């Protein structure tokens, strides 16, 4: 046993992996130990996040888990050959995981029944209520809108800002009830969705 296993010097350091899938592959390491039998057999652990990640026997390393890109998104990972010899020999790489992002989220409202009190004479014109969605993966950006046919007539949604106005003074259609939506214009999730109900002073 006159030396330790070596990595080979131009694996990749950067490694990335797709969140939300366990037995995930990430990547594969090699080590060799130029020794005769048992002095030359390399073992492969990891010496952290081994509840997150596993290495097999040739190298190959896999989620143990699910990640969530939205709780973790980077791990420096540890990895550690051993030969076979009777007093063992070991060397470490680092690994650099980057964890992908998915649209594994809709928008989600800051409220999910929106209730605003209009006056009667309330003029045409006016932006009374701003609605908001949030969309937690990255590079999300939500639009607005309403999707009940029957207020369109009466109130217009703007598609960026989600600010709500009057498109014509108020009488006899005393609230209205209607659902708007909000969705990620790139997004493949379902869009968020919220009640609003507008409330009409005598
Ligand atoms: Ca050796
Ligand atoms: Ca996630
Ligand atoms: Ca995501
Ligand atoms: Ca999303």
């Amino acid at each position: 046993n006159d030396n330790a296993p070596v990595f080979d010097p131009y694996l990749p350091r950067n490694l990335s992996v797709v969140e939300e899938e366990a037995n995930a592959f990430v990547g594969q390491v090699r080590a060799t130990d130029p020794d005769a039998g048992i002095n030359g057999q390399v073992h492969y652990s990891l010496g952290n996040f081994n509840n997150l990640f596993r290495i097999t026997s040739n190298g190959s390393i896999y989620t143990a888990v699910k990640l969530n890109r939205e709780a973790r998104d980077h791990y420096e990972l540890v990895v550690v050959a051993t030969d076979g010899a009777v007093h063992p020999r070991h060397s470490t790489l680092t690994l650099y995981i980057k964890v992908l992002d998915i649209d594994d989220n809709s928008p989600v409202f800051t409220n999910s029944t929106y209730t605003v009190v209009v006056e009667e004479n309330l003029p045409a014109g006016t932006s009374f209520l701003q609605i908001e969605a949030k969309d937690v993966d990255l590079g999300a950006n939500v639009s607005y809108r309403i999707r009940s046919p029957e207020v369109k007539h009466l109130f217009a949604l703007h598609p960026f800002t989600g600010e709500l106005s009057l498109l014509r003074s108020l009488d006899y259609e005393a609230s209205i009830t209607f659902l708007a939506e909000a969705f990620d214009i790139y997004g493949t999730m379902p869009p968020g969705i919220a009640t609003v109900t507008v409330i009409v002073k005598d």
